[PDB]
Parts: structure tokens; C-alpha cells; sequence
């Protein structure tokens, strides 16, 4: 089972690919410069950029295992090669992951198509599993196999859709005295071949089959007319031949749950059936979709904050991945004040001592 | 990954559409002749056959 | 079968005989009625089975819930 | 598959085509005049004549893939091929599209029947496809096809109604001697076989009638009754149902009638799919009228609000109004917030 | 399939006819004057014989496609070819349609048995359908063939109750005897007496032949799920099952089949006053299709006086500016 | 592009009545409290509509 082919002939592939990178992006970033100088519409710029950057990114990290951003500067082809102290990038390129050679993290430098490029100028995401002390990309063989088995059971649907019910007819009529002389005649021709009238033979078969044409569509007319399918022979017979689902209904069973055991992706697992679940219950209770988006913004945020600071002066963020509504916003200013107005009550009304309001003040979470 | 442009579909959806409208397609096949009758007789055929 | 086994006139023998298998082959296929002239032919579908996948899946589910506390 | 013969045998198609249009005008048109001189009686004299013509305007767009409203003008016909400038129209009349040729929208011309008008002075709605690059109908080949199977499933319901249970006998009595001797010799007296055939078998229906007991001689004698199934017919028509309402979006023509419009208020800013639909199809035919009847004309139409509110839920939206005023009022007597703060509570504030 | 004879048979599609008029005219009309002039019993005796005559107008609009209505005046029967300018009508009366020679639109004379009519004395209410050109009835070939096999499941049912099971019997002794007949016939009745039937043939069978009906129950489903679909009458839809569903919800969201019924009131309205008002001086109307209940009423002037007073509490206790007010005034439905 | 999420007049209202019933509350607080300069404006920061 080949990735890439799956990735062509399947959009689900596709989809399960670039869901979570399109999630992680989805609310947006927040960029500042730690020399508090440049203005915020430059800043705005080169924030949009680096999301474009960072969207294709996160799909090759998924993909192949490793991604790599360029950080454009004011500089020349060749002055790539060389480091950087401290910069204002221009702005941010995804590199494609088959033009980039790179021999290994004891090496500072990469090869782009040949221009040398230093490793300081490049944001590097990638998912090296001790383990297997390799770069891995988000999937498995197992995996691949129940993608490709969840297409395969409609390339099977679609083989057998024209015929799955068709007529079984066995007739004795002068039809098989024609067809059984054929028959006869084509066996000694087969003797004759292993060891002359065979041309004779052959103008038969023709003939003969000419007339089984001319037959069927006679019998077929009949049929369509008068709805009544008549036959001569006393053997004859004729039964409705007929294919079946059960198989494949219960593979798609199966096979829907091991894919919703093999990801935490929701709408991979209920087949875009369930919401993402990144609302807001009022509990902390969070979801393990949240979770694994956390996982990764920390580490996309950890992969470009360890050269954007140091290099840049560039600082990176990931904006809150629930986003409170007018209404509940509007509740939670009304509940706080609430509790302000409480808090004023029970001090004005109160003649605890110093130390005791002290330790109450530490013990509340808003105070 | 394709480095190319590509439609908001692939094979395998023009595959399900396609089934899709192949169940009617065959509905239209076989409502015709969905029952009929299958007779066998002799006599009868001594008859048609003249 | 014989044919191939040569293999691995004659083509003239060949021509004619692929010529008639295939139009029979097609013509039966085509009109939606499998025709056979032998009294004794015989035709049947053979189908396979999941149950015991399905059942050995279930078995499997529970005795990973039994044997890890991971939920 | 005649999309003219379905429309003339069915009228679940005919409805289908209708609906939409019905709709759209169900709620009604404004009609006004730039110039604000022209009397209201002869403006709504005009926008009655003008709901005539969108209707049957409306259908031939669905039905053929584009519509063609005359507007006349007090000219001669053979007038009707100059442009027109600035006039008060007369009246709306819709042009049949088997009447019409067109040559595109390269030409300014049309042909009526053979007297040629410009197309300033013509309402067009048309449906253009940019990937097929032609005018395509509001249907297809598989809706056309569903509506067929839809059909011929009760046209074999009527084939096979009369004769869905009957009787299979095989007697070796008299009558096989009967019929036996008939079949040789009409293969190679006959008559009165024939006769005496007849005369036993009505004699056996007679016995069956009066005694309940079918009786007969011979050993080897054979009676079944044969029976038809309507299975296949009633699994093809949950399909079709469910192909139909996939290929539709009008709700009734999805649930055969069984479901409402949902064109009512909920309020809730989350409307209907056939909301939406006809709010698209109200603003194309509002953008097709008004790009000549204000340029060439000086009239600009309007399509009524689809959704109405009944009077109890105007008196609540009215209540509940006045209750937000009274809070308003309440809070800036009682309260000592400062200008800035007041006046960017104002623009926040919806109502203020 | 005959229209005229499935009309005369089945009074199920008599009252899928009929049942749109009826409801059409169920809340009746108001008749005006614009000279005012006319007294309001004499125009209410109008009123009365206009919707006599609507009701089989609206009839034969259904049925045929098109439906007249003369108008008569104080006139001989040679005047009707003379057009009217301004008149008091003395009535209406509906034409039939079989007596109706209408040569088109194109003509302003229509012939009635031959009476020479002119059409500015007749309200005519057609349905013309532009794609096929040609006046149309409301039901097509596809409803008449459902509304034929809805009778003729019945008729099956009927042809096969009698004998829907009986007995097949194989003896040869007794056909010795038979071919004595009406004996075997009386040692059947012995069978009635002793409840045991004997036989002495080794060979012979006795087996019960029984009908079925589960094609003409899944037929009958199929049936009414086509007639459903068909039409919009409720009635008709849901035998007889179902409401109106012509009544007040407090809500908007109207029915099918007060869109439909709005529609027709409609057509009606504008093809009597397109000769009412020219020729006549009459105006008509059609009653509002939703009736509100007395508990109703009251309900609504209980929340109108409410609302009322919610306003001039707040005009009172409010310090709003002129044009604040007036600005709530515009937004304001009731005010 | 215009919001996706279209609100209705009703939900304007109510919208409308809450925001005003939280300006009431915090105007309330702020006559009736005796709080320090640098917690109100804390509570300012804290708070959403302020």
C-alpha cells in the first residue's frame, strides 16, 4: 500500500491529513517584536504569511514526519549559507519536503532545489520517535490497509452492481441440437489439434451461434409482450441467479471501528458525523480532540520560538482554542461582579481580624 | 503533496456518485419484467412451433 | 488448455476458436441470461462469512477493557 | 425521457415546475416611481400586471432555462424594434418561448411571432451554466428518470392488478381428450369439441359456485392457486422517494406533500434551505428587472418580506421593545457614567 | 380512463372536485358599490346569487378549465350581444360548460344554447397553461389511472370474496357415480351432519384451496401514497383523516393548503372585478380565510390594551428626546 | 464577507436587555463599593464589556 497513492485516489486520506493543521490554524496567531519597533500593519503581514507558511508545515509534519520553514531576509541566494545574528525576516516560505536534503541534526545546514542553506534560517517541525530512532509520519501500515479497505469494498460494490441479479436458463431445444453438435465437433477438433473438416466445424459454430442470437431475442420479445416466458422442453428450467451485501455490510462495520480506534481525529472517527467538540461547557473538563490540538500548538510554538526569539527578535503565540460567545462573555461579567459585590459586602459588614481577612484573601482564587 | 491543482473531488467520490445513479439505472433495467410467468407444456408448443 | 500447453494452421485453428468462445462468452453475458445447453449444467453462488470476525472483534474489546485501566 | 410528454402525463412534474414560481409571488411586489408622479391606483394596476407576467416568467426560466417579459409601451408595433429612452410603460406581457429566437447576448434584437424587438424593452431571466456554456433547466436526465419510475411503478401495478390471483388446472379428463384431439388436428367435429369443452368447464364453474366443492375424475388431477408479490415495487419506491428528495430542495415536492414550506418565524437567524433558495432566486429576478425597468423606465420593484409576522407576535416584538426602552431610560437616569462611556454603549447597544 | 366516468362512479373524486369550492365559499363574500347607492338587502340578495353561481364556477374550472358566470340585467335576450357600459346587474347565473361555444381570446362574443352573448357581460375563470397552450383541467392521466386502481382493488375484492376458500376433492368411485351427482352431494351434507367426511378411494384427496391479499393491501398503501402526492387537498390526501388546518395558531407559518385556497381566492377575485368594477360598479371580496373564536378576540384586545398601556407608562416616565421618540414611533408595528 | 451568523431582532433585544442589565449591575458596584483605585482598575482589565 503506497501513502502517496492513497493520497491520490482518496479524499478521505486527504481530509484526515489536513484536518488537524487547518484546526490548529483555524483561530489564528498573535506575533510580536521584542524591540517593540516595528509597526503593527508589517507585523500583520508577516503574521499572514507565516500561518500560510505554517498551514503546509504542519500537512508535510503529518505527512512525512518533517517540515521546514524558510525565513526570508533582505539578502542575496548565496548569503543563505551564512548565519544570523539579528534579523527582521521579510517573510516566511514553506519549503517542499522532496527538494530539501538534510543529513541529520549533527549537521547545521540543508541543500534546497543546489543552494545551501543554513539551519538557522529555517524552522524545522518534526516527529522523531525514539523508539524507532526515525522520522515517522501520523500513520501506520495498519492504518493504510483499513483506508484501503474502506475503498475497496465500493471498487467490489461497483464490480458486481450491473449483475447482481440475472436469469439462469437451461433449455433442450433445437438450440442445443445446434449447440451440441458444436460441441461434439469442437471436442474432435481439439483431438485433431493435439493430434479434415474443421473449416466445416467452424461455419457451424458461426451459424449455429447466429441462430442462438436470433433466438434470444425471439424469446425476449415474447417475454416483453406478453409477459410469459414460454419453453418446449420438459427439462427446461430457468432460475433468478442472485448476489448478496452481508459481507460487505459487516467489513464497513468493522472496519468504521478500527478506524474510530485507530485516530482521535472526530470527524475521521464518526465519518463527518460528530462536531469537533472545542465549545465551551463551562467545565474543565476537556476533550481529547483539545488535548492533542494543545500537544501540537505547544510544539509548533516550541519549533518556532527556538529561532524566532533568538535570531528574530520575533515572538509567536496561538490564540485560545475555545472562543467565548457575546452571551457568555456578557454571564461571566455578570457573575464576576456578583461576586465583587459579595466580597464588598462581607468586608464592609465584617469585623474579622487582619489576619483573617489576609488568609481568606489567598485563599480566594479571584482575590 | 501532488504539487499541482486540484478539484474539490476525487475518484473515489465520482466513484459513489456514479453507484449512486447506477441503482436507479438498474431499477429502470429490471422494473419491467420485475414478476412474470414461466409456463412449460407440450401440447402447447406442438402449436406455436407450427 | 491444450492449445496453451502447445503454446508453452494452428493459428488459424486458434483464430476461429478464440472468434466463437468470445462471441458466446459475450452474447450471454450481454443479454442479462446465462444460457447453457447441458441438462445436468449448473450454476451457483458461493458466498463467505463475518460473524466469527465480528464475535472474535467483540471478544477482543472486552478483554483489552479487562486488561488495561487506559480509558 | 420528454421532459414535454412527463410534463403532459404527470402532475407531480407540473407541480414541481409550478411551486417555486407560486411561492415567490405568493407574498407580493412593491412598485415604485423615481419620479414619484405616477398615480397609485394605475402603480398598482401596473404591479398586478407585472405579477402575471413574472409568474409564467418564472415558470418557462424553470421549465426551458430562460423567461422573456414584454414590457408595452404606448408605440406601434412596428415601433417596438426602436430603443427606448425614458417611457412610462403600459403593461407586462409574457412572451411564449416557442415564439422567441434569439441569437445570444451579442445581439440586441429579438424575433416575436415576425416582428423584431429591441431587448431594451424586454425582461430576460435565463439560467446560463458557465461550465456547460448554454442554458440548462432546472432538471436532468436522473431527475427525469426518477419521475419515470416513479409512474411506471403503478403502470405495472395496473398491468398486473386484475390477474394478481388465479387458478392453474391440470385435468387428463374429457377436456384434455378434448383439447388434445384440437391441438393434433389444428396442427394437421373440431368445433364441437370445442363446444363440449366449453359447456364441461362452465359446468365445473357452476359447481364450484353452488356447493363450494371442486370435484374431479382424474387421479393425476393438479389445482394451485398462482400468486404476484408487490415487494420489488415497494422497496423501488422508497428508493425513489429517497433519490427524489435528494435531487430536490422543494420541500413538498420532497415529502409528496407532506411536509409544511417552512417559511414561518422562529425567531431564530436560522433559516430554511428553501428559505435561502427562494431568497436567491426573489434577488435574481429582482436584479433581472431592475436592470432596465430604473434605467429605461424609471420604476424599481420590490419582493415582499417572505417571512410575515402574525399580529400576537408584532404586539410581543412591540412589548418587548418598550421593555428594552424603559431599561434604557432607567439606566441613564440612574446611573453617573461618563459621556464616553455612554455614548460607546451606544454603539454597541443594536437598537441605539 | 373517462373523466365523466369516474366522476360518475366514484364519489371520491366528486369530492376531490367539489371540496376546493366549497371551502372557497365556506366564509362567504362582501358586496360594495362604488356609487353607493344601492340598498344593502337588494345587494345582499346579489351577494347570495353570486356565490350560488361561483360555486359551479369554481366546479367547472376544476373539472373542464374554464367556467362563465352571466351576468344578467334588465335586458331581452337579443340584448345580451350588445355590450354594457354602466349598468345595475338583476343576477348571476353559471353557464354550463357543454353549452359554451368560445372560439378564443381573440373573439368578444361567445354562442349559448344559439344566443349571441358578448364577453363584457360573462366572468370567465380559466386555467391556461402556456407550456401546453391549451386550457387544462386540475387532474391529469397519471391521478385518474391512481383514482381507477384505488376502485378497482375493490373490484377484485368483490370478484373474489365468494370463494375465497373451498375445497378440492379427488375421488374416483365417486365419479363412477358421477358421470348419483346430487347424492355424493347429500353424503356431503351427511359430512355436515356428522362432522366427519369418509371416503373409500386409497387414493383419494381432500385439500383447501384459499385466496390472498397482500398485494391488494400493498397496493392500496401505494395508492394512497401516490394520491398524497398528487394533490394538496387535505381531505382527499388523508381520506378524509385529516383537518383543514384552517385555523389560528398565533403563528405565520400558514398551510399548503391556505396558500392554495389564498391563490384561488385570488384568481377569483381578479377575474370578477376585472368586469365588476368597469362594467357593473361592483366591487367584491372574499371573507378572510382564518375566523377567529370569541375567546380569541378577547385575548388579543387583552394584550392590545396592554401593550398600550406598557407605551404610555414609558411616554410618561420616560425624558427621551423628540426625535428619539418619534424614531421608536416608525419601528414600533402598532404605533 | 458579511457575518456568517445573522442575528434576529428578538435576539438584538435580548441582546440589548442583558448588556444593559450588566451595565446597571456595574454602575451599582461602583457607587456602592468602597474599593481601592488599583483593584477597580484590576477588575476593569478583568472584565470583558470594560
Amino acid at each position: 500500500i503506497s501513502s502517496l497513492e492513497l493520497y491520490k485516489y482518496s479524499i478521505f486520506f486527504r481530509n484526515y491529513i489536513e484536518n488537524v493543521a487547518e484546526d490548529c490554524l483555524k483561530n489564528g496567531l498573535i506575533l510580536e517584536s521584542a524591540a517593540h519597533n516595528v509597526s503593527e500593519v508589517e507585523l500583520a503581514r508577516l503574521k499572514v504569511q507565516l500561518k500560510n507558511a505554517l498551514l503546509n508545515c504542519i500537512i508535510s509534519y503529518r505527512f512525512h514526519g518533517i517540515g521546514y520553514v524558510l525565513v526570508k531576509t533582505k539578502d542575496t541566494l548565496i548569503d543563505l549559507e551564512q548565519p544570523v545574528n539579528i534579523e527582521l525576516p521579510i517573510g516566511f516560505e514553506y519549503l517542499d519536503y522532496e527538494y530539501v536534503r538534510d543529513l541529520g541534526v549533527d549537521f547545521d545546514h540543508i541543500t534546497y532545489k543546489a543552494v545551501k542553506i543554513h539551519k538557522s534560517r529555517l524552522i524545522i517541525y518534526e516527529n522523531f520517535d525514539y523508539i524507532l530512532k526515525r522520522y515517522v509520519p501520523c500513520y501506520t501500515e495498519s492504518f493504510l490497509l483499513d483506508i484501503y479497505l474502506f475503498e475497496k469494498i465500493y471498487v467490489e460494490i461497483e464490480r458486481r452492481i450491473e449483475n447482481h441479479n440475472f436469469l439462469f436458463y437451461k433449455d433442450e431445444s433445437l438450440v442445443q441440437l445446434q449447440d451440441a453438435l458444436s460441441s461434439a465437433t469442437t471436442s474432435l477438433s481439439a483431438l485433431t489439434q493435439s493430434n479434415n473438416n474443421h473449416s466445416k466445424d467452424i461455419s457451424n459454430l458461426r451459424n449455429l451461434n447466429d441462430s442462438l442470437s436470433q433466438e434470444l431475442a425471439r424469446l425476449k420479445s415474447n417475454l416483453n409482450n406478453e409477459g410469459m416466458f414460454y419453453t418446449a422442453t420438459p427439462s427446461a428450467s430457468l432460475e433468478v441467479i442472485k448476489y448478496d451485501l452481508s459481507y460487505l455490510k459487516e467489513a464497513l462495520a468493522l472496519i468504521k471501528a478500527k478506524i474510530g480506534a485507530d485516530t482521535k481525529e472526530p470527524l475521521t472517527r464518526s465519518f463527518n458525523e460528530q462536531a469537533k467538540g472545542l465549545g465551551n461547557d463551562g467545565k474543565g473538563d476537556r476533550s481529547n480532540y483539545y488535548d492533542f490540538l494543545k500537544g501540537v500548538q505547544e510544539q509548533v510554538e516550541n519549533s518556532c520560538n527556538l529561532k524566532l526569539t533568538k535570531y528574530f527578535g520575533l515572538d509567536m503565540k496561538f490564540n485560545s482554542l475555545i472562543m467565548l460567545s457575546e452571551e457568555q462573555k456578557v454571564e461571566r461579567d455578570i457573575k464576576l461582579i456578583e461576586l465583587y459585590s459579595k466580597y464588598n459586602q462581607l468586608i464592609q459588614s465584617s469585623s474579622f481580624n487582619n489576619e483573617e481577612l489576609a488568609m481568606l484573601k489567598e485563599k480566594l482564587f479571584s482575590f
